[PDB]
């Protein structure tokens, strides 16, 4: 069957694992190059969240990482790509370099 989870870190991870495993395709939709956001939230053996996560896109084109302060590890600094050094210290830049874009449905 499904493997048993208990600690919901493992359960979240398995929802990503299942959907990743389902979507095996080199490219089988259309013009795609800039739409990747690959993250798997691995847990401690006692079911803490990992102290640092990373995000993948293309095989070695970048590799942002960050740390977690909270257990939810989802209080990301508002930069879903960091320049590449996981300097956790804060999340307030002042300069409105970007205001971000993420809200875009698919129809």
């Amino acid at each position: 069957g499904p493997p048993p989870a208990r600690t919901p870190c493992q359960q979240e991870l398995d929802q990503v694992l299942e959907r990743i495993s389902t979507m095996r395709l080199p490219d089988e939709r259309g013009p795609l190059e800039h739409l990747y956001s690959l993250h798997i939230p691995n847990c401690d053996k006692h079911g803490l969240y990992n102290l640092k996560q990373c995000k993948m896109s293309l095989n070695g084109q970048r590799g942002e990482c960050w740390c977690v302060n909270p257990n939810t590890g989802k209080l990301i600094q508002g930069a879903p790509t960091i320049r590449g050094d996981p300097e956790c210290h804060l999340f307030y830049n002042e300069q409105q370099e970007a205001r971000g874009v993420h809200t875009q449905r698919m129809q």
